[PDB]
């Protein structure tokens, strides 16, 4: 089966694109080499397109269905309810893609009678009929990168507001539940990045002589087959649902989740998918259970000794007891064949690691630095560069996503995030007088709009109050940020040392929620330091949710 087949109409724009670095009067301050930041554009989708097309064979053993059998009994022990339309409604984004049928994202979240006529007709067309295809939009991303001494756009995939609120009332209950019961420990969602970082560390200690590896596989949508969300199907079916529940799933699957048609955004047919689309609500859920069927099973093929794993979407890693250098070798080319055999081939060969912090997964890597009293700190970082960049352009164009917020809010305990993220946009926002101005972003995938002024608190609840006081990071921590700000013309750590202290002096000026900024964010920029007391899950990832 091939996972997409196309009728030569192009991936179409549905308003203009830049590629090129936007510069202003703050650009200079954070950036030089502005040749070096790009957007990707629809004009690259004929690529993209090459790359996600290709025939798909599966080959499943006792392993594989072992597995699933497990993962179906735990299932059957979930009651998932179904959400009203209200409910659904208010879980839907401010700034979500507007429907064809005359209504938009802010109608549905203020119960407007047009949008919610269309959503019960929507879900009664989807209790009624189980066989005709969704149409969907596929649309060419634009996200923003570094040159790697390019890569082209991302292909975005989803269907109708309608249907998306009703996707929300099928299956948002299944979706945030269901994978933690399945898969315990190795839902990788569960935790905020410090309880992550804290079982990530209990679990390398807990081998005798520990090995890990990542595995990522190669364009994973396109390698998510019909059985394969057949079998996710099977799997929610499992739960105690509401009758009505039951056939909006069994909808859902025939007629969007295992494929339709592509429609471009001028309304011209592009092809067809056989594939996981990207835009729709099971999407992360989905991946997650595949991958952690694939892998599991893939594991006990290799025979690999006493495995906790963790994944996320389509990223996975498994830590477990070594077996000896050359037997660990000889294991993962055994797990990599059978992950093969299930259709999910590596992009780049797993390698085996006997140290955690050589261990990368959704970009980012373990390593240490030290608190206020010297103690060892864990915690997640990853190469600044795609941060960066993305920071450059937002300090010139406003954009759907803040991504220097959700990074200041994920990778706050490290040393990028804190002497140069928090250090510029704290300075522009004082500019622009816009402290308690929320805006949006996402944190693992899911939409929320934030106000600045509540940074340390988000940080804190996240990280722990150590956060606002490691220091002696690793001199490779060290190294990779420096270098990478000598490649981007960024100007060198030492010079936002001497902002930060004017950015704080200016924040302590102002009292209140301010002043608690600049006293918790940026006491590593003071000398003599001030002591810092306490200041005073959801289950939503991908698939077009947001929180108030
Ligand atoms: C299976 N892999 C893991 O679960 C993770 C490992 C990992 C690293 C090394 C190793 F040996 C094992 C695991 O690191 C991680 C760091 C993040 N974060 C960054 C981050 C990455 C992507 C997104 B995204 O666009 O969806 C995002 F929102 C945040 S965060 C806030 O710091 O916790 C995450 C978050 C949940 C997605 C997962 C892992
Ligand atoms: C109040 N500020 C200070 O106490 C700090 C001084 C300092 C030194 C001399 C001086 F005269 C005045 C100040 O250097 C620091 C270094 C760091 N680190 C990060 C780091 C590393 C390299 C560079 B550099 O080459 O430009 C850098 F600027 C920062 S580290 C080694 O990992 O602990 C920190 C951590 C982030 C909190 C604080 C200070």
């Amino acid at each position: 089966s091939m996972s997409y087949t196309w009728t030569g109409a192009l991936i179409t724009p549905c308003a203009a694109e830049e590629s090129k670095l936007p510069i202003n009067a703050l650009s200079n301050s954070l950036l030089r080499h502005h040749n070096m930041v790009y957007a990707t554009t629809s004009r690259s989708a004929g690529q993209r397109q090459k790359k996600v097309t290709f025939d798909r064979l599966q080959v499943l053993d006792d392993h594989y269905r072992d597995v699933l059998k497990e993962m179906k009994a735990k299932a059957s022990t979930v009651k998932a309810k179904l959400l009203s339309v209200e409910e659904a409604c208010k879980l839907t984004p401010p700034h979500s893609a507007k429907s064809k049928y005359g209504y938009g994202a802010k109608d549905v979240r203020n119960l407007s009678s047009r949008a919610v006529n269309h959503i019960h007709s929507v879900w009664k067309d989807l209790l009624e009929d189980t066989v005709t295809p969704i149409d969907t939009t596929i649309m060419a991303k634009n996200e923003v990168f570094c040159v790697q001494p390019r890569k082209p756009a991302r292909l975005i995939v989803f269907p109708d507001l309608g249907v998306r609120v009703c996707e929300k009332m099928a299956l948002y209950d299944v979706v945030s539940t269901l994978p933690q019961v399945v898969m315990g420990s190795s839902y990788g969602f569960q935790y905020s990045p410090g309880q992550r970082v804290e079982f990530l560390v209990n679990t390398w200690k807990s081998k005798k002589n520990p090995m890990g590896f990542s595995y990522d596989t190669r364009c994973f949508d396109s390698t998510v087959t019909e059985n394969d969300i057949r079998v996710e199907e099977s799997i929610y079916q499992c739960c105690d649902l509401a009758p009505e529940a039951r056939q909006a799933i069994k909808s859902l699957t025939e007629r969007l989740y295992i494929g339709g048609p592509l429609t471009n955004s001028k309304g011209q047919n592009c092809g067809y998918r056989r594939c996981r689309a990207s835009g729709v609500l099971t999407t992360s859920c989905g991946n997650t259970l595949t991958c952690y069927l694939k892998a599991s099973a893939a594991c006990r093929a290799a025979k690999l000794q006493d495995c906790t794993m963790l994944v996320y979407g389509d990223d996975l890693v498994v830590i477990c007891e070594s077996a000896g250098t050359q037997e660990d070798a000889a294991s993962l080319r055994v797990f990599t064949e059978a992950m093969t055999r299930y259709s999910a081939p590596p992009g780049d060969p797993p390698q085996p690691e006997y140290d955690l912090e050589l261990i990368t997964s959704c970009s980012s890597n373990v390593s240490v630095a030290h608190d206020a009293s010297g103690k060892r700190v864990y915690y997640l970082t990853r190469d600044p560069t795609t941060p960066l960049a993305r920071a450059a352009w937002e300090t010139a164009r406003h954009t759907p996503v803040n991504s220097w917020l959700g990074n200041i809010i994920m990778y706050a305990p490290t040393l990028w995030a804190r002497m140069i993220l928090m250090t510029h946009f704290f300075s522009i926002l004082l500019a622009q007088e816009q402290l308690e101005k929320a805006l949006d972003c996402q944190i693992y995938g899911a939409c929320y709009s934030i106000e600045p002024l509540d940074l340390p608190q988000i940080i804190e609840r996240l990280h722990g109050l150590s956060a606002f006081s490691l220091h002696s990071y690793s001199p490779g921590e060290i190294n990779r940020v420096a270098s990478c700000l000598r490649k981007l013309g960024v100007p060198p750590l030492r010079v936002w040392r001497h902002r930060a202290r004017s950015v704080r002096a200016r924040l302590l000026s102002q009292g209140g929620r301010a002043a608690t900024c600049g006293k918790y964010l940026f006491n590593w920029a003071v000398k003599t330091k001030l002591k810092l007391t306490p200041i005073p899950v959801a289950g939503y990832s991908g698939g077009d949710i947001y929180h108030s």
